[PDB]
């Protein structure tokens, strides 16, 4: 009966779909995630801002932003690296926002920065955001390359 | 028509599973699954024995257990830091038994421990096992923090 | 309601489907493949050259091949010690080729190497290639192990 047939098939569905959630959640235990919290991964290649977004995007993530301390420091031990941050001015110099929309509501840049510099000679000034190796942040050509770091959600 | 567009969706649906059974080898592969053996996994997060043990079973893993010299260095290098093994003698004080079930067939037991100890001042005394330094058990309360390290079947 | 019925697995298999392939890209991203290169992945398990090979046969990859100094380096990276390279002359004596066919181009041989030894008294002569600490190559017996390394396309 083809009834019964599409009824056994509709439950091998769901017990796939079941088992594809247990591979993402091991995967995501084996990669460090944290009980509720969000999950940062890098391949270590660097790369443009542009780059990045795609890369991210592709995955179904989005680059790392960190929305407190903790975030940054775990975005900062993942990359081990300098490190492009979803966060940029290029809309309106000055204003930096999320990549995903809004406001700054936390950020760690250095004493004399973001500087918006000109003198990097890649033309035009400087709307994205990267991280150093202390943690600290500096706005930085988009046409540089950076290591990439994609967030997901907790 | 029908019957047809049936049987291909069985075949989609082998496919898939197919698919998945290689996709979960390559990703025990990368999380250093040794041929024909049980292999550990830590997302290095620190919680309560309780956690531990709530965590692995999510990932339909058991908490992980050595049962011999080698298996106790693999936790180890996997875990880096101190972790809980899935030995407890709750059931019957003084009495260290699997979570799976079962008396013990192999132990590492540092000097003076077991000793059931209620100083740390947590409440009770200790009823769950962890390992320190060179790899020795020591016996702790289930309530301090350790390291997670969850165990899949060879 | 039958076609219905039909018509939702249709779309249940297909985004089941996308999102395997998600699950792929994320972990190939997560054991560090660069964007069009191919990748090399191990679980540092040393084993005779034929079952290097079954190993990764059984993963849809291969023994992993340096096709230039950049992947010779990637290789080592990944591996940390001495790997079997998908490299050997078993067809014919003194003319090595790719597992995957082909005779050898790039090489990075150790000085004096390669030199058919037989002096190691497991039987025969040396048809395997492996890559050494500092990324040279030396031609051994296939039947000594040395850690597996697989490759995937790029
Ligand atoms: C990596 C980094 O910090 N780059 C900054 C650059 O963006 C610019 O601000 C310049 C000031 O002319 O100083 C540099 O240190
Ligand atoms: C030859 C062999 O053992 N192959 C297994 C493979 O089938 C799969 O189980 C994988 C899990 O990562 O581990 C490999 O060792
Ligand atoms: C981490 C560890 O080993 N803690 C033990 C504690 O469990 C208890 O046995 C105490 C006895 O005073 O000694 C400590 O060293
Ligand atoms: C690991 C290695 O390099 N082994 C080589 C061996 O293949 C053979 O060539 C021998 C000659 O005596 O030298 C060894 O160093
Ligand atoms: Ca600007
Ligand atoms: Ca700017
Ligand atoms: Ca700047
Ligand atoms: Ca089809
Ligand atoms: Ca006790
Ligand atoms: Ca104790
Ligand atoms: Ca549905
Ligand atoms: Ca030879
Ligand atoms: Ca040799
Ligand atoms: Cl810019
Ligand atoms: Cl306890
Ligand atoms: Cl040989």
């Amino acid at each position: 009966a083809i009834e019964v047939k599409l009824a056994n098939m509709e439950a091998e569905i769901n017990t796939l779909k079941s088992k594809l959630e247990l591979t993402n959640k091991l995967h995501a235990f084996s990669m460090g995630k944290k009980s509720g919290k969000k999950f940062f991964v890098t391949n270590h290649e660097r790369m443009p801002f542009s780059k990045v977004k795609a890369l991210c995007s592709e995955l179904r993530g989005t680059v790392a932003i960190p929305r407190n301390a903790e975030e940054n420091k775990a975005i900062q031990e993942v990359a081990k690296t300098s490190a492009f941050l979803g966060i940029t001015d290029e809309v309106t110099e000055g204003q930096f926002m999320y990549v995903t929309g809004g406001r700054l509501t936390y950020s760690n840049w250095k004493k004399d920065q973001p500087d918006d510099w000109y003198g990097h000679g890649l033309g035009g000034g400087e709307d994205c955001v990267h991280i150093v190796d202390n943690g600290l942040w500096n706005d930085d050509s988009c046409q540089r390359p950076y290591t990439a770091v994609c967030e997901f959600p907790a």
